[PDB]
């Protein structure tokens, strides 16, 4: 078998993305984040504090036919931005872009917080990391992908993330017209439950390349590029009246800046996140000071390739019985 989805930006930043997912019998139909950053498939629902809801759609299982509540199951989660979700757990039916898995753990949401009430546009996450990490208690519960594998054609799926457009989402198959040149193949260690791999160095603008290992994470989840601070300073320093802002929680730049391309390297091959890529706006409406796409991970603890470096590629993560990550231009 195998699916294919389209993946929407949520807003006209790509602060992240959407994509269709139906739950139940008859399908409600929910526009879930796929986060290869986290490993639990959470809703908004109709067991969510009503105050907390705000213009998401929600589960309902009781309309679903197919819904089993899995008794005594909770589930807890806390992300890296601080926000977090947490509630009970049924086993229910979800397909994506026609890939159907039966007695998928889909959690319901009782609590989430504010960040997630402010935001109308996404509905759940769907994770997609190791089922590792998976926060159902006491018996943790397979991602999506985890219980897809065994029937797809081959054990992978595809990101395909748009600039400030759409995307795909593909399970099972690799879309060979999805991409130029050939996908560079690159070791995953599963040890932290992330698809966690090694770039090879990276390069601002047109300057050299700087060959160094750089561990970090290949996180759709995650909207900007976090880097260690040595790199990001360097990046900045090509921008003229580029800072550090603590008050404002990162490096801002002048909205009137041309960005210079941010090149990061897969084994021998190299992606280019073209300098439009790497900003996200005003840090307040009307302001002139822009927000950075290249942040540091210092204090992170982890440097995570999110949207802002994974959208800059066809990006291929395989779960064959030793993980890798594939990467193509596009």
């Amino acid at each position: 078998s195998t699916g294919s989805a389209t993946t929407t930006p949520i807003d006209s930043l790509d602060d992240a993305y959407i994509t269709p997912v139906q739950i139940g019998t008859p399908a409600q139909t929910l526009n879930l984040d796929f986060d290869t950053g986290s490993s639990d498939l959470w809703v908004f629902s109709s067991e969510t504090t009503a105050s907390e809801v705000d213009g998401q759609t929600i589960y309902t299982p009781s309309k679903s036919t197919t819904a089993k509540l899995l008794s005594g199951a909770t589930w807890s989660i806390s992300y890296g931005d601080g926000s977090s979700s947490s509630g009970d757990v049924y086993t229910d039916t979800v397909s994506v872009g026609g890939l159907t898995v039966t007695g998928q753990a889909v959690e319901s949401a009782k609590k989430v917080s504010s960040s997630f009430t402010e935001d109308s546009t996404i509905d759940g996450l769907l994770g997609l990391a190791f089922s590792t990490l998976n926060t159902v208690s006491p018996t943790q519960q397979k991602t999506f992908f985890d219980n897809a594998k065994a029937s797809l054609d081959s054990p992978v799926f595809t990101a395909d993330l748009g600039y400030h457009a759409p995307g795909t989402y593909n399970f099972g198959f690799i879309d060979t017209t999805a991409y130029t040149g050939s996908i560079t193949y690159t070791a995953v260690s599963t040890k932290q439950g992330f698809w966690e791999w090694t770039s090879t160095g990276y390069a601002v603008g047109s300057g050299t390349f700087k060959s160094t290992s750089i561990d970090g994470i290949a996180d759709t989840g995650t909207t900007l590029l976090y880097l260690p601070a040595t790199v990001v300073s360097a990046y900045w320093a090509q921008v003229s009246g580029a800072k550090s802002s603590s008050s404002v929680g990162g490096y801002v730049f002048p909205c009137s800046a041309t960005l210079p391309s941010f090149t990061f390297g897969v084994g021998s091959a190299r992606i280019v996140i073209p300098g439009d890529y790497i900003d996200f706006g005003p840090i307040s409406t009307g302001s002139s000071s822009c927000f950075g796409g290249i942040q540091s991970s210092a204090g992170i603890g982890i440097n995570i390739f999110g949207d802002v470096a994974l959208k800059a590629a066809f990006v291929v993560f395989n779960g064959a019985t030793t993980p890798t990550l594939g990467f193509a231009s596009k």
